[PDB]
């Protein structure tokens, strides 16, 4: 009973979380997941400021109200070569990665590793935070409050 959560650097508090190496998070799961990191789904304004500090990914993830990809450099296979906060307009499907916003993070680029999941609750799952540099932090718990996400 295991969940891997791959996380990035934080940029003005915003970071990306990919679960189990594939698009697998619903909107309800995303809010609960960010809550376990003492975080929330970013607003569009918080995501635009994170972009301006150096944040970009090549993966769709929830923010408040939309599913987006922040892009700095144009790449043909990432958000159809767009730059800026690219908003997903048309999709048949409901599961993506998520972004999260932690208000206590540093104001600009924070590429230190994540070593805590401070607000997870009691549960049976081995949850492992995987940083980009491979360092890991694991704890037994749960973060999903909606049964349909379990
Ligand atoms: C939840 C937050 N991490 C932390 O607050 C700590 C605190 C102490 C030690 N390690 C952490 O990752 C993640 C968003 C960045
Ligand atoms: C407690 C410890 N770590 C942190 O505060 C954080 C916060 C966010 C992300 N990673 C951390 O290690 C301080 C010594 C460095």
């Amino acid at each position: 009973n295991q969940i891997d959560l791959n996380v990035t650097c934080r940029y003005a508090g915003v970071f990306h979380v990919e679960k189990n190496g594939r698009y697998s998070i619903s909107r309800t799961e995303a809010a609960d997941l960010c809550q376990a990191f003492n975080s929330t789904l970013p607003t569009m304004d918080q995501m635009k400021l994170a972009l301006s500090k150096g944040f970009e990914t090549c993966r769709y993830g929830f923010i408040e109200g939309n599913v987006v990809i922040p892009r700095i450099h144009p790449n043909a296979i990432c958000a159809a070569n767009h730059t800026g906060v690219y908003i997903l307009v048309t999709s048949n499907t409901s599961h993506y990665d998520t972004y999260c916003f932690n208000a206590s993070a540093p104001p600009e680029e924070d590429c230190t590793s994540v070593t805590d999941l401070p607000n997870s609750f009691d549960g049976p799952v081995t949850i492992t935070i995987v940083n980009r540099d491979g360092t890991r932090y694991s704890k037994k718990g749960e973060y999903r409050t909606h049964q349909e996400d379990i």
